């Protein structure tokens, strides 16, 4: 636990950092793999068949070159393109995340000087000081970030190119009216109360169940694919029991090729059936719409107003591009909406605390199923439940009924948040024996609560020292191989790739996983600046992931992923406000640890930065948030001014009625 | 302290109003103290001179006619006018403010017959059962009265004839332009955001000073217009000290008569140079302007708007009627505002707190100057801090700068809340020898201070008992006998009188007063619902207080009170939050009373109290409040159309173009 143990564990980390770049240096070399390393390059046009131009040499008939720069050459000429020019190729969601890594180092840097001149020479009021320099300076980097993060939007918003949604707006809860339809009842409200500009609108219907019949068409049609060409004739006829898929030649459907070629036509049958019954019912139609006006001031007008005298009813909020729209939560009943909510807090709330349990109660299953049939249950345990984190998290804002792709992102990257200040940092140890603090705190018979949990929940430093090495250090240098997008393609373009030139493309690297990502970042901001005012240990190892965050995420930015929504930043409110309850956070341990015996000219200070804190945030909300919410109606009019003197005789009505249109 | 002491002084405050009622019974007969006493029917002209033709007989002639009904009559005569009358006879704020008084009835009734049906007789599982259900209970009728003071202010929005208001918006931070006015400004910009509805606007001037010397010149007019038209030529010229006023022959200004006439024609050139000075100077003219639109719903689509980039700078709000409008705070800079807020904020908490102490030291000081020139201090102490506590809270509120008369009011009853949270309940035995308990948290090694106050700090019973006995008993039937405003005008038709016909009318009682009012009705919710659980002896005197307050209240709505503006009963947002408030604080009480020992089958019930009573305000919040703070597009909608079939040719421009000038 010394500075000397812990360089080792640094040395080895840098060293596994090094050989995943040595690897990448490697596989970006070879041709075959450019498909899945410079995605980005391929979905802009810009670049041709995967080694511009394809199938070619260079791979281990040369190895990587022997040098330093093999594995290195990449970093400077991820930092070469400018941001504007990245705010074009890949989107302004993207640069303004990158602009998280930045801020880190913003932050921390001058902060780890201040610490390393202070609390290591000298070594209390120095604390306190320190604690104040540090938020002073977060809150003025983190100001200057929300100043620069809306001009950036509001630069990006104006020349932006026609959008469907920055005329659109969705209607929520159009009240039921047994006499109108719910086309009828949306056209008439916004023709009687936006006369002037209402231009078309576009009814939900719940075509779910057709688009899960279609999506299982497609799969099934590629599912056994890979055996209908095989060899064509009678192939292996698989047998995946239906129950879980996957498997093959186990269950009992033997039958033919493509997924039993019946099957596949058999869903084509409740295809044709459920779009019958979806399209001639008018109880499919959901009692929602999407609004769209002649003008962008008109879009923001109603977004940003108030309908009826019922202010849950025709609820109005702009709506997001067509491609963000999660469509399945679209159908989902707005009263619903917030039961949905209620239960998926609950079932996080055993999701950030008794989850130990249902871990070991599996590990145990695994441990007599280990038996049956080398093992070590390695690679389990509690590893792959945070490989599946995002994904649970994710299924859970899907079910309180976000219908954004962006929005269902932000909720997944909140709740990471909250269960990485639980389960990470204050909370972790805590935690001991399942629910025994928590018998403990239901048989107290007083409030001794918060005295047993917080006295021996505040964690230690050299152990939080190798989470940044190894999941901040050797992490993000995994996230440069790309490792699991080369498997999926490499394994799919020699199984079921049958296409007639490049329609079989599972080269899609997604996008950088803001509900992902971000929660990383803010683990760190988090832990380096609570440990700021009292050890100064943690911030350099804080800072080299930020450095090599940065890189390699520009990197990806640039060459692989891809945006599969465009916000312009909406989620920034989210990252500052983060680092805010960071902040904040960092202040209480702070009180905590310099509030017995000490002084009481202590206290006056320490209970001044929490105030302080919330106040600038207070202000930053009021300054700058509201541009990522609503969009001024001086911004929307002069969009529409220019638009409309450019493009003197545009039919919007075209443009905007088939946008809205459920895509099956 | 026993059911007999606490009964005995019962029947003496019970006898207190008794006498006070045959006063008023004898004064209200009197011919020359009508104006003072149905001073709204003069206002509305449904009555003539005072004793409906004025200087009659029936007064000390027959005294009061010696029966019972002579005290006791008006009282189902106020119960008579029903509830809709009294919105076209008086007006939606002060029927709902009346509504408050049913509220009390309708919360503690119920639930006193609660407690006395269980505490009472089995005397605790009990006490958390009565603690639901009274929780349950309040939010059902606060629920629905939410509801029914919704529904009547959209009534009352809708039916109301044309105001100013309804189509002007008070533009706020219009950002300073080298080269162009604000007035130019302020046209260019809705001109071009709000092209097809902008009207007109009238930019705020600051012509507080010229206001100020037009009301000096009118105060020293009357000054001594008594004596100028005492015996006329050369009267008693006396001499009010130049500091204070008031006091009459006794610094050294003898000179004239009318306050030295030449003093009121140098104030009348002074007013003449200062509209010079703010008509032609164009740096009076302040950064804001009443914008007014042609239709309602553009004024509603403006004020629930973002208009710009910067959220902070042309800032729309619906405007307050010309009448509801403090001019004086319209002049004060927006970066102040801020400020001048938490300068109050301060303020309030050393007049919330350390008050005693400096009400000591003025009677310290009144010891000594009582000597000097029978007394034994009694109406000081604190009966007149309590007596100047909404003037104090009034001139707080008018510091941080809040330019609707409404508004002032209700800040200032937000403050009176607060002071009687802590000075009247939680808090005012606890602030032992002024900051001696202070000192001890200042000093406290640990943080013993939320446990020392807390213990020692939840008030009696018999004690609130007599409080409610005689502030909410005999207090409200001394507002039926209207003291003051009846000496007032006394000694103003006797003394500077004057008239030619009825021009010196000092008979206005001004308004129910909601900065008073309605702190004194909360004080009273808090109490009986803080105490419900635990005794059920305070809720009796609670009722009276209600039932009391409700009839000598809607006496004087009818009779006397001349509302001041007309707000359709938006501050219920604010009435329903402090009863919130008041239910919060019972649980948490009760938490206290029962969790010491207790058990683990009461502590997760006393928990999801306060977290169901948040839950029911943010329902709330959400669905009634809006209707309180925006008025919905399709309510502006409708009474435009309406207003434009009834008044095809209605020239909105002239009505709207005058009416936001100020009154000078």
């Amino acid at each position: 636990a010394t500075l000397k143990d812990i360089g080792v564990s640094a040395g080895i980390n840098i060293l596994t950092a090094f050989i995943f770049f040595i690897i990448f240096a490697f596989l970006r070399l070879q041709p075959f793999n450019d498909r899945v390393y410079f995605s980005k390059w391929y979905l802009r046009g810009l670049r041709s068949s995967p080694a511009s131009g394809g199938g070619f040499a260079g791979r281990f008939v040369n190895l990587e070159l022997r040098s330093y720069l093999k594995f290195l050459h990449w970093m400077p000429e991820a930092l070469k393109m400018p941001e504007r020019e990245l705010i074009d190729h890949a989107g302004l969601d993207s640069v303004v995340y990158l602009r998280i890594y930045w801020l880190g180092l913003k932050i921390f840097a001058p902060i780890a000087m201040l610490a390393w001149a202070v609390l290591v020479p000298v070594n209390f009021w120095a604390h306190i000081i320190m604690a104040y320099a540090f938020t002073i300076w977060t809150c003025y980097m983190l100001m200057k970030e929300y100043e620069t993060v809306a001009n950036m939007r509001l630069q990006f918003l104006a020349s932006e190119g026609r959008r469907p949604d920055q005329f659109t707006v969705l209607v929520r809860n159009v009240p039921p009216d047994p006499d109108e339809t719910v086309s009828e009842l949306v056209e008439h409200f916004f023709l009687v109360n936006h006369p002037d500009n209402y231009l078309t609108h576009q009814v939900v219907c719940n075509a779910n169940k057709l688009a899960d019949l279609v999506s299982k068409k497609t799969k099934l049609q590629n599912w056994l694919d890979y055996y209908q060409l095989k060899y064509t004739r009678n192939n292996s006829q698989i047998r995946p029991i239906t129950k879980l898929g996957c498997l093959g030649l186990c269950g009992q459907k033997v039958d033919a090729i493509e997924h039993y070629i019946a099957e596949v036509d058999k869903t084509s049958k409740e295809i044709a059936e459920e779009r019958e019954n979806v399209v001639n019912d008018q109880k499919s139609v959901m009692p929602a719409s999407f609004v769209s006006f002649k003008t962008r001031w008109a879009a923001a007008v109603c977004a940003q107003t108030t309908q009826t005298r019922n202010p849950t009813e025709w609820l109005t909020e702009w709506a997001a591009e067509p491609r963000d729209i999660y469509w399945p939560n679209l159908a989902i009943p707005y009263v619903s909406l917030t039961v949905r909510r209620l239960v998926m807090n609950v079932a996080f709330f055993f999701l950030t605390f008794f989850f130990i349990i249902p871990i070991a109660f599996v590990q145990s299953l695994a441990t007599i199923e280990g038996i049956e049939k080398q093992g070590l249950l390695a690679g389990i345990a509690l590893k792959l439940f945070l490989i599946f984190l995002p994904a649970i998290l994710m299924t859970m804002s899907k079910f309180e009924g976000f219908t954004s792709v962006s929005f269902l992102e932000r909720r997944s990257a909140s709740r990471y948040y909250i269960f990485n200040l639980v389960n990470v940092f204050l909370g972790s140890v805590i935690a001991g024996a399942a629910f025994e603090q928590l018998n403990s705190f239901l048989n107290q018979s007083p409030n001794q609560i918060p005295k047993t949990i917080g006295m021996a929940i505040p964690m230690k430093a050299t152990a939080f020292i190798t989470y940044i090495m190894v999941d901040g250090w050797a992490g993000v240098a995994g996230e440069i191989l790309m490792l699991k997008p080369l498997i999926i393609y490499h394994l799919k373009n020699a199984f079921l790739v049958k296409t007639e030139k490049d329609r079989e493309e599972a080269m899609n690297p997604g996008s950088i996983g803001f509900n992902t990502g971000e929660p990383q970042i803010q683990l760190y901001f988090l832990l380096g600046l609570v440990y700021a005012p009292v050890t100064p240990m943690l911030l350099p190892f804080i800072l080299v992931f930020f450095a090599l965050a940065y890189v390699v995420y520009r990197h990806q930015i640039i060459n692989v992923y891809n945006q599969e929504y465009e916000s312009a930043a909406a989620f920034w409110p989210d990252v500052h406000g983060r680092v805010i309850t960071a902040l904040i956070i960092s202040q209480l341990l702070l009180m905590g640890l310099l509030g017995t015996k000490h002084a009481a000219s202590a206290a006056p200070f320490l209970i001044a930065l929490p105030v302080i804190t919330i106040g600038f945030h207070r202000f930053c909300k009021g300054r700058f948030e509201p541009a990522f919410v609503r969009y001024p109606l001086q911004e929307a009019m002069m969009k529409d001014t220019l638009e409309r003197a450019r493009e003197p005789n545009l039919n919007l009505k075209g443009y905007l009625q088939d946008a809205y249109i459920h895509p099956v």
